């Protein structure tokens, strides 16, 4: 039998895997619940990422609970669910996160390994930068020294231009002191505006399975198994004085019989910041009044398991935009989307290699602010964001279908430093049950008044003369007025969402410490023979969309398990 488990078949769970396989005397089962990434062209072709989740059989179809936060309304809450996991359904972008995010987790942990100095290796490890799909000069658009050049995964400056590409450099020339340009988000500083860099290689994803699964798909220590869900983790005895977990259950579907295997060193958990705490809390590692509750036998009380969840909140606003070249027609018009796909197939060009935003803009409230007499700065640092500002050459709103009618631009917030945190807890003890997802979103005062800020800045940003002749008007009536603070609220807590951001439901945090679910190395506190690795282990919401920081945490976490062999 097979030397490690890996469950789950992720953006970092394939790390692991393939990681692991390189030594040939170390066998790995990779267990994934979903289907297989092949001939999913959503999936290939970057323009069609957004379409694929939430409602499909990609997605494990998960919702949140009902946010008070936003007057009510409960959302979608897609995750993927196939080889590669969310790294086959996400939108591409890729940045690491500020120095401070990663000396905060080796701060919080005393763990200098993680720290934004010994983390470095790993990005020459995971990344490659290759041409982008229209073969554009890159000269200016990042800096290749703080990107790798020989590592897994492909990426890659925007693929295809847009309208909005020169108006947002002007807009940093023209609004230097609020907008001014970053050259890349590689060197650990974050703030400004930088051209995006995403996962896409020869004008396709590069996705984890892509990238190191396939490659390691000859390998006869290596086995992958799709359609298979790990519904129990199975304490198989007493190694080093404490319950080990070295064998699992896993299963096709609800009320097909259960297969169990074990693994000779560890079980590696890497289902995700969802996925890996409810997994923990069926097989009784928990918080034991939550799981007694639901009627499951409490082995490990932690009330750490699916707690500290942190994600970025989103904010959605299309604008009505005075071109014929944003992306809108592609996704009405049947003929443009045809030439515009067989173009694709034959080339690997064109506006189906585009992605969802060619500039991001990284942001702070004034040192000043009147926020600050109440609150102590959550930003992870000085140097660290407080939100994210997205320019889409299209509309783009998670809950609100593209109009048929209208040419649009979308200018789409993240919160990245929430002073709110929520839970991910079971409503019943079966595996084949939704579980309850409670961001608890704009719950506190902070995190409204950023966002307040965040559309006050939006409206500053295009209102300048790069835009004058282009931006005609808010697609919603409650943007038109910068002062009116009632307006932009209620336009807030009516549209406000996610962007797919979790971490954090188990944290990481010092050996033998008073609340976090795993080590420094990653081992689950008061178990043996199991290991977390994904994002459910990062402690805090990076200064990144979390593809990046994750695969550090899976190219690490690789040599944590390798150390203990
Ligand atoms: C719509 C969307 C867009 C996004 N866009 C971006 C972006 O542009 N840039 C960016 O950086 N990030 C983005 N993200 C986030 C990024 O995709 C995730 O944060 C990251 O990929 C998650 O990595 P992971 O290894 O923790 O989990 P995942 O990649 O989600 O892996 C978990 C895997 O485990 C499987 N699994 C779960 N439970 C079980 C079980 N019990 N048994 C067996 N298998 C199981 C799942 O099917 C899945 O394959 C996006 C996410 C979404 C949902
Ligand atoms: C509006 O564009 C984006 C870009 C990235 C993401 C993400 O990281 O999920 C979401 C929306």
């Amino acid at each position: 039998d097979f030397d490690y488990v890996v469950v789950g078949a992720g953006n970092a769970g394939n790390v692991v895997a393939a990681r692991l396989t390189e030594d040939p005397d170390v066998s790995v089962l990779v267990l994934e619940a979903g289907v297989s990434d092949e001939n999913v062209l959503g999936a290939e072709a970057p323009l069609l990422a957004p379409g694929l989740v939430p409602n499909s059989i990609f997605d494990w179809n998960y919702t949140t609970t009902a946010q008070a936060g936003y007057n009510g309304r409960s959302i979608a809450y897609p995750r993927g669910r196939m080889l590669g996991g969310s790294s086959s359904v996400h939108y591409m972008v890729m940045m690491r996160g500020s120095t401070e995010d990663f000396d905060r987790y080796a701060a919080v942990t005393g763990d200098e390994g993680w720290n934004w100095d010994n983390i470095q290796q790993f990005v020459r490890k995971n990344e490659m930068v290759v041409p982008p799909a229209d073969n554009h000069n890159t000269s200016g658009e990042f800096i290749p020294a703080v990107h790798g050049t020989n590592g897994s995964v492909s990426i890659s400056l925007p693929g295809f231009p847009t309208p909005l590409d020169d108006r947002v450099l002007a807009t940093t020339q023209e609004q230097s002191e609020e907008f001014f340009f970053n050259p890349d988000m590689g060197t650990g500083h974050p703030l400004g505006i930088s051209w995006s860099i995403a996962s896409v290689g020869n004008g396709q994803r590069s996705s984890s399975s892509t990238a190191y699964l396939r490659p390691a798909q000859s390998r006869p220590n290596l086995s992958v198994l799709i359609n298979a869900q790990v519904t129990k983790l199975v304490n198989s005895g007493t190694t080093n004085g404490l319950p080990a977990f070295r064998c699992v259950e896993y299963a096709e579907q609800e009320g097909a019989p259960t297969t169990t295997v074990c693994a000779k060193k560890e079980v590696v958990l890497s289902a995700g910041s969802v996925g890996t705490p409810i997994l923990l809390q069926l097989s009784g590692i928990g918080d034991e009044n939550d799981l007694s509750s639901v009627g499951i036998d409490t082995i490990v009380n932690n009330p750490s398991v699916g707690r500290n969840l942190s994600d970025h909140l989103l904010l959605p606003a299309a604008f009505f935009v005075n071109s014929n070249q944003t992306f809108d027609n592609i996704f009405r018009d049947s003929s443009e989307f045809n030439v515009d796909l067989d173009q694709w197939t034959n080339t690997r060009t064109g506006p189906l290699t585009a992605l969802i935003a060619n500039h991001l803009a990284w942001l702070r409230l004034p040192s000043n602010s009147s926020i600050f007499q109440t609150f102590p700065d959550p930003a992870a640092g000085p140097n660290s964001a407080h939100w994210e500002t997205i320019f889409s050459n299209q509309w783009f709103h998670p809950a609100i279908p593209r109009p048929d009618t209208g040419s649009f631009m979308s200018v789409t917030n993240a919160l990245i430093s929430p002073v709110a945190r929520g839970d991910i807890k079971l409503a019943t003890s079966n595996p084949f049950d939704k579980p309850l997802i409670n961001p608890q979103y704009l719950s506190t005062e902070f995190d409204i008044f950023t966002m307040i800020q965040a559309v006050k800045s939006n409206l500053r940003f295009l209102s300048g003369q790069a835009w004058a002749d282009f931006v005609i008007r808010p697609f919603d009536p409650r943007l038109r007025d910068p002062t009116d603070d009632a307006a932009i609220e209620s336009y807030i807590r009516d549209n406000a969402n996610t962007i797919f951001h979790p971490v954090g439901t188990a944290s990481m945090s010092p050996r033998g410490a008073s609340w976090g679910v795993v080590d420094p190395d990653l081992k689950v506190k008061g178990v043996d023979g199991l290991r977390i690795v994904d994002g459910s282990i990062l402690p805090f919401a990076p200064n990144a969309h979390t593809q990046g920081p994750i695969y550090l945490v899976g190219e690490r976490g690789a040599d944590l398990i390798k150390a203990d062999q």
